[PDB]
DNA sequence: TTTTTTT
């Protein structure tokens, strides 16, 4: 092994665990020439990895890559070309101002388009297909919503989009009911734990994260082409939070002839990983677009403000249903908590924040919310802070023993010593030790895990202290979680900033590959 | 600099 490492130390730049950054300091602290070609070629790989990590790009034009090397390194804009070029021919980077990718990402994008291709050209079957829509099946649905039921007939891949609150996820209960009546096995999942949880609620069925559906293991996902996921119909919600990699993994596990229904809105939150497949799919596959808003009552300021965010314009606060109260990070959380009390308490208003840490982060908001509505008796320590009877808790990690999965809300029944017994939707259970780090207080929530949920009145904390997270989709997503009233706490300028900042488009050739 | 998933 280290024969490889003595020849080139920057062999870890793309190795498990450690990355370029670490191997770089371990290279400078032990001699190492910042201009050394072995460091440059590695620096180029790091540039692309970072391109996907920070901006979600699947590739970078040769130029932007050389430029990215200069910013994440520091050599001469001429040496960079040699860095990229060396990495290219060394096979550390692939090309196709060619488009350069991390080798596996090009393969990934090519196999993904391929999978989508066959999904779009093959008929659903087991040549076995009795999909038929009984009238009772479109009961309660709108014309547009019902059309999805018809579309799944004769098509293996169907996309269901529409802005927030148009009843996409709701349409899903009907689709699943139909499927079951036809004797088909239905699998339900979403990218985040809480979203999967809500998909389950509105569907009346068991749903999980895309990771648990595929059976995540040490060797990777259990389900794939050799052992497809056991479902005839696959329903995936909140698909805009799915990156290329996960999408590839899910599609590759779809039983041949089986159906896949993707539902989501690209105007909401983009994936944390690279890519944004839903954008391509919503244009290549048969899609039905819902347009009637049901979440908020017709002509509620919220709806108009949401339309404003899509055009870089902040909300016109003032209304009893759309207001903002200025606050600073200093003594901010305390204020937010008092605003909550003034609104009926934690149970009458959901608090949302863009980040977990910081004076206005989820962790500190929780503390003040806990201190204000459930003051007292030093209970059992958990993820952050402690839990005391009466506290609302959120499962954040999967617990197979008791079968409490990421995204489940619970109520602390009692905290005795180091034994925290909680009630997770009827499933009363006792937690001790390690399993205590599987949950956090649930008074405050991040916007990312809020996607897919709705509440009557929402209180979103948005302020300059959230700078890195001030994007248009983020606030559009936060604002639209509200059914009746949306109050904001922070600064009006934060919203102006957020509305004007649309994260840059993600370099992707998925659509091109599907069509070409 | 930050968001998620993870037997
Ligand atoms: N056809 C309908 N008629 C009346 N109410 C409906 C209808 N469809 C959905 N709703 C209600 O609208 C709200 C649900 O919207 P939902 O199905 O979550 O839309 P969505 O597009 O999934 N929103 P989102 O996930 O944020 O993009 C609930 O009050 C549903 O009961
Ligand atoms: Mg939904």
């Amino acid at each position: 092994a280290l024969d490889r490492l003595e020849k080139d130390l920057f062999t870890l730049t793309e190795v498990e665990g450690i990355g370029f950054l670490t191997a770089d300091k371990l290279w400078q602290a032990r001699g190492g020439a910042l201009d050394d070609p072995r460091r440059l070629t590695a620096a180029a790989v790091y540039a692309l990895q970072l391109a996907g990590t920070q901006a979600g790009h699947s590739f970078l034009p040769r130029s932007r890559a050389e430029k990215g090397v200069v910013h994440y390194t520091r050599v001469t804009p001429g040496q960079a070309r040699l860095a990229v070029e060396t990495a290219v021919e060394l096979g550390r980077l692939s090309e196709d101002e060619g488009r350069i990718y991390l080798p596996h990402v090009l393969r990934a994008e090519k196999k993904l388009a391929s999978l989508i291709r066959t999904l779009l050209a093959t008929p659903p079957a087991d040549g076995n297909d009795d999909w038929a829509v009984p009238k009772k099946a479109r009961k309660g649905l709108s014309e547009e919503q019902a059309s999805v039921l018809d579309q799944l007939a004769g098509h293996r891949l169907v996309v269901l989009t529409g802005g927030p609150g148009t009843g996409k996820s709701t349409t899903t209960k009907a689709v699943a009911d139909l499927a079951e009546s036809l004797g088909l096995e239905v699998g339900l999942c979403a990218p985040t734990g809480k979203a999967a949880r809500r998909l389950g609620e509105v569907t009346g069925r068991t749903a999980s994260t895309v990771h648990r559906l595929l059976g995540y293991g040490p060797q990777g996902f259990r389900h794939n082409h050799l052992e497809p996921a056991p479902y005839d119909l696959l329903i995936v919600d909140e698909v805009s939070m799915m990156g290329d990699a996960l999408m590839l993994s899910l599609l590759a596990a779809v039983p041949p002839g089986a159906r896949v229904l993707l539902v989501g809105d690209t105007d909401q939150l983009p994936p944390v990983d690279a890519g944004l497949p839903l954008l391509a799919l919503a244009q290549a596959a048969p899609t039905i677009k819902l347009t009637q808003v049901y979440r908020q009552a017709a002509k509620n300021p919220i709806i108009q403000a949401a339309h404003g965010l899509l055009h870089g314009e902040a909300p016109a606060w003032g209304d009893k249903r759309l207001n903002l109260t200025e606050i600073e990070p200093d003594g901010g959380a305390r204020r937010v908590a008092l605003m909550v009390r003034e609104l009926g308490g934690p149970g009458a208003v959901q608090v949302l924040t863009p980040m977990r840490k910081g004076p206005l982060g989820m962790d500190h908001l929780n503390y003040h919310l806990q201190a204000l509505f459930n003051p007292g008796e030093g209970g059992v320590r958990i993820a952050e802070g402690e839990a005391r009877p009466g506290d609302t808790v959120v499962q954040t990690k999967n617990d197979y023993n008791n079968e409490i999965f990421n995204g489940t809300l619970g109520m602390v029944l009692k905290a005795e010593g180091a034994r925290l017994t909680v009630d997770f939707d009827g499933n009363v259970v006792e937690l001790t030790g390690a399993e205590l780090f599987n949950l956090q207080l649930g008074y405050a929530l991040t916007v990312h895990r809020a996607q897919g949920s709705e509440w009557g009145t929402v209180l979103g904390v948005l302020h300059e202290a959230h700078m890195p997270m001030l994007s248009r989709n983020l606030v559009y997503t936060a604002l639209t979680r509200a059914r009746d009233r949306f109050f904001s706490a922070g600064s009006a300028s934060a919203w102006q900033i957020a509305a004007a900042r649309q994260r840059e488009a993600r370099n992707t050739a998925l659509l091109e590959r599907i069509r070409a």
